[PDB]
């Protein structure tokens, strides 16, 4: 599958993290990614991304060695970290026909995996609206861990 790039973007506390919105098939919150075009280098096409969902431009922001990149199902995703963003930061995307809501959540409160549904004896993973942040979360932590303390 074609690659995806985007950010996670933290507010100056390092507590909060900024997450968007979608419709339908993307009706739950996750990091703001996108595909990258032919001949677009990654950091370019997070900043497209990003700027196109929230309206903020991380390319002065963007370290190259900074970001956390998971493989699900044969497609990569990488995010660039990108601390520090105020918390009064205005965001607002172009893609309006594509972003419903834009928001801060506390990173200490996000789940890190789905709930099994043992409480009832079936299979799987309990809905959750965080499914696509999900699997970024332990990785972030341990990564602000090691990078802050
Ligand atoms: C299958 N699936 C994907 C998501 C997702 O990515 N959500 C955040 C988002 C990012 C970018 C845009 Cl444009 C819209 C929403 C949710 N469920």
């Amino acid at each position: 599958g074609v690659p995806t790039y985007g950010a996670i973007i933290l507010d100056e506390t390092l507590e909060n993290v900024l997450l968007v919105q979608g419709y339908l098939a993307k009706s739950g919150w996750g990091f703001p990614k996108g595909k990258v075009n032919k001949e677009e280098a990654p950091h370019d096409c997070a900043a497209r991304e990003v700027f196109e969902e929230t309206g903020f431009d991380i390319k002065d922001y963007i370290c190259k060695d900074d970001y956390i990149e998971l493989r699900i199902n044969d497609q990569l995703a990488r995010l660039y970290i990108i601390p520090g963003i105020p918390k009064d930061t205005k965001f607002n995307p172009k893609t309006r026909r594509e972003i419903r809501n834009i928001e801060w959540f506390s990173i200490e409160k996000l789940p890190c995996h789905r709930n099994d549904m043992t409480p009832k004896s079936k299979l799987g993973l309990a809905p959750n609206k965080f499914f696509m942040a999900i699997p970024f979360i332990r990785p972030l932590r341990d990564w602000l861990s090691r990078r802050f303390g």
